């Protein structure tokens, strides 16, 4: 049957790193269960355009009143009931993704299952920041290869790319290796990035502007290493436009950046229809976000290891009662309905900057 | 939660037209409920390449053995379990679509709801065959426009095309009007087809070879009326390819032709990502197939009316208890879990020409 | 010479329409003069992605702190000083545009003059909403053509487009006529839009998604009426990309949408280098925003009339002392340094809903 | 306020090299200040098409009478008051650039500032003529690298290209290195220039015809080293056409060749909008020209070192009172209003071939 949304809480928590990450949570209540979801927007607009002040005002002033008290058939009907407003996909994702968790919980079904996935474990990789030299780079890869991560991703920048990559591929001729070019290059760097070709990178991630496809397409003609799009694919139509333009052959898919699970599955499916793989990206999420990610990642076109590594890697103590730990580069799907994870309300209370309840 | 398929029945009915149409039914038994689906392949290969003989043989000799006694999380796992066989998409669709029905009934949710649709009714048009003349054409169109159908599809051929279109368009300058060109043309006829342009057809459906994309793309550059693809799109990647090529601006989506609901969802999603609409096509289904179609038609990119009109247009007595009648061009979604319709067992027995049961 | 920004005021006004429109003002204090600019972001994201909540938070928590107490050679140095934040171009524009005003008043030169414009007056048209019928449409158009406005923009939708255009064009066969298609169409409607071609519209404005370039380019190849881009061009490189793609032949340039005057100059220059004209769009500004717009409109590639008509069309009482009235489709450039207009402080106080002051 | 142009002097000086360079100067007088500028045309048409006899006749017979006695808002209004005449951009630049110097001086503002730049130092590189062999080439680079020039440019010709480049890159694996192909090659040399690719040149400058883009585009497809355009970009629309054609990815921007500062900023901005850098080129200018160049070069898309090296390198004694000397490859922006440099009228008098004064 249909679900009624009775109440909503916005909880903003400041979780200690391992200084702090501000974790914005939306909890939707109805049918005697509750769905939970995590904002990935930051206080300032650094990774992308949205902000917490902006997203929270939109939630409490526009999205929650649109849905509070209304009865819905599915999560897609919740999205559609917002619908008119422009951009702000992370903010909408908070509502859409909590609706998915709720929906699934009223049915007793794991989230991944409802989205059509059927993996029990998902493969995971690790992202390495810039290290001080070649051997420091190689020694850190060596460790991660040893813990059995299944893809290695290196941050690179102009002046520091060919070197860490050469040194890494020399030591590790067979590993799945990618780089994060982090929007730091221009077309003038084409001959420099082309030097990466001989090292057989799975891909180079978002080398040019965060909101561009056209130039990425031109770059992709000038070097043989595939391009991966991150910030510049924020919808299924973006993915369609990207792949048809040759802007890339790989997508770093982040569920919240694109609007939530429905639209993510759409991006996933559009990519598969070009035979391009996706992987599930990370945003330093708390157990709430991490768990949504793992559930999404059970879909079949997630054919490259995702950035959902062990929570112990980020937090001394997580917001959820369950530990999300990868072993040998496989992260198990948390058993249970919906996300299969559960807030630790008392621990949460110790780290809550602010909370509010909304009703109809 | 998870479901175990215990038994399967193949039941072939011969249903008299208002001489006859063969209806191959698959019934899957699991978890105290059942799933039912209808084959759309014919005795002979006239609409496409599959046949009843071959499809049934493939069900009993390969697909059923692969699933009987097995346990599954979702219809996706079912399809996954069928192996890497080539083609035979309508055969696969019988199992896939029955599994969706079964799955959804284990959960007590309507099928459409689980596919992401939230429409409570869907818009329908009708397809008229060739009339003896312009006036007979207009007459027949008139009866239907007076029934409130929201699209009229006229069959055409050389050199019976501009006439029935011009006659019709003159009498009804506002109605949504398509033609079905029945793969009866070539690139040589482009000039003739271009003459349709001034009559504001929504599209010309599949005028060239049934399995072609490339010539269609060439034809689309020569005339202004959008083309609509049918036989040519049997999967989400065919859809991708069609639309990237410019082979069509519209797809006629037939759930069983593409392998079933999940793949249909994807086709529909790939279209929408190109800004191409779909509609739900028909294959003279009994109420089983028809209920399946109606559910699928609730997804939001079915923005053009479906070939999904009234049961009583085709059959004095349908195989289900529920009436599926459209009023004023609107088909209501049949209520209840899964497909919302129920076999009339007694009546079905009177028209059964074969049946078998398979177990683990 | 160089200028030091000492203080900043954010003053939010609620100005009654001739119910209301919120006007966020930024006032920068330096070197004995002040600079004033008006935000064009709304309470909610309806025209675009930014919101008042998010923009103000970004001003007080990031942009103002970055500038207060600092010394600058030009508005360019100011923008440069704001960091690499993503998006939020209207927020940036408040600071950028206030800095231009401040800068120009330290020099005693009119703003337009410093941007390279030398026109003493600019041409303006108006935008009409949807009328109940053809005759009401013509009527409303008639009142404006009799005011001497040099372009008439009609809002359109399916299926209210060809009628008001044909009605209007029949009554006024000579007037410059555009439509605003309000992102309410898809590639499917191309045939419908093509029917506008024979009515010699100067352009069709943004008929597809608000953030799209690629589909627009495809649509432009299907119809002869130029397309004009609005929401889709938020910077000089977007403009480059739009025009290289063939996404439009005309850009509707909104100074704040692109991040301010310098970037507007550049957008205008990039257009002109492709032989594409621009015009100055509007966002229901008070006299502050409107004066900013008029100044910018003096540059030589604003070759099509701007959405910049009379203050008294919108407000019984504007926030500035000076009248900004157009006669016969000509808006005179308001005299004096910077923007040439002056806040009516007493009146502003009566409509102020918030204010804060920031210092070093 | 506006400026009135009262008088103009044309002074032609023969400055001793270090036999002579003919230096044509225009001095515009008004508002009690004066703006000065330097012709870059030569007695004969060698670098480009204009000549001194031609340009001076145009100045005294057409441009000065157009502007003498007239009052203007800005330099752009001065350009526009010429406007009808075709080509002759260096001649127009003399008027346009002196107007900029004047304008800025009536305001008390450095020229670069008014054009929106805010660098205090600009980076500089050195151009090397053809040397007799590899080591003579390497020994001269070594010197310049040591004086800390930030880019090295080698003249090359057929028969002498791969060799000096190989020998240079061997000795200097990391330096920013370019070549001047000086319009001396043809498409038949494509395989030969392709041999430069492995040496990671920042670019190859104007390899084919001085007035061509189309062939340069074809060449750019055949080799991986980027092309830089010099003579063939004489306007903002040229730059737009060049970059959109793939004729090059870099522009050698010479202020006078393109018409002066406004149009230069336009070329600068068009390039930036393709993410292509420009640099400021040289013409053996006297302190007058050199100073205009340095002021222009403070703009942000001048991201490659310019050819404005130390004046002591060219003249035993310069026309201006101020020394323009680069130290460690940084050239400081001369402080002061306008160009920040000042004629030495008495020294000038010693080297004047001819002078004239014009009034209204």
């Amino acid at each position: 049957r249909m679900f009624k949304i009775e109440a909503a809480e916005i909880v903003v928590a400041r979780l200690p790193l391992k200084t702090h990450k501000v974790v914005p949570l939306l909890i939707l209540h109805g049918e005697g269960v509750q769905g939970v979801a995590e904002g990935t927007m930051e206080a300032r607009p650094m990774y992308r355009e949205e902000t917490i002040a902006g997203a929270l005002d939109l939630l409490r002033g526009t999205f929650l009143p649109a849905i509070l008290g209304q009865t819905f058939a599915n999560p897609e009907a919740v999205s559609d009931a917002l619908g008119s407003y422009r951009g702000n996909r992370m903010a909408r994702a908070m509502v859409e993704m909590a609706a998915w968790d709720l929906w699934a919980r009223t049915l007793g079904v794991p989230l991944g299952t409802l989205l059509g996935g059927h993996k029990e474990q998902v493969e995971v990789g690790v992202s390495l920041g810039i290290q001080a030299d070649e051997q420091a780079t190689v020694d850190l890869v060596r460790r991660h290869v040893e813990q059995g991560y299944r893809r290695i991703k290196l941050k690179i920048k102009p002046g520091w790319d060919v070197q860490p990559v050469r040194a890494t591929r020399e030591a590790f001729p067979d590993i799945r290796l990618t780089v994060d070019a982090n929007s730091a290059y221009t077309l003038a760097d084409a001959g420099r990035l082309r030097q990466l070709d001989e090292y057989d990178l799975t891909c180079i991630e978002q080398p040019l502007a965060w909101d561009d496809l056209v130039d990425h397409a031109e770059l992709a003609r000038r070097i043989r290493t595939p391009l991966c799009l991150d910030e510049s694919v924020a919808s299924a139509s973006d993915a369609r436009k990207a792949l048809a333009l040759g802007a890339g052959g790989v997508i770093n898919l982040k569920v919240a950046r694109v609007g939530g699970h429905a639209e993510s599955r759409r991006v996933h499916d559009v990519a598969q229809s070009f035979g391009a793989p996706v992987w599930c990206g990370g945003m330093l999420e708390s157990g709430i976000g991490r768990a949504h990610n793992i559930h999404l990642s059970t879909l079949s076109n997630f054919r490259l290891p995702g950035d959902t590594s062990s929570a112990s890697r980020y937090w001394e103590r997580d917001l959820i009662q369950e530990p999300l730990e990868a072993v040998d580069g496989l992260m198990p799907v948390p058993q249970g309905p919906g996300t299969g994870v559960t807030l630790d309300r008392e621990f949460l209370a110790t780290v809550t900057e602010a909370q509010e309840e909304h009703r109809a």
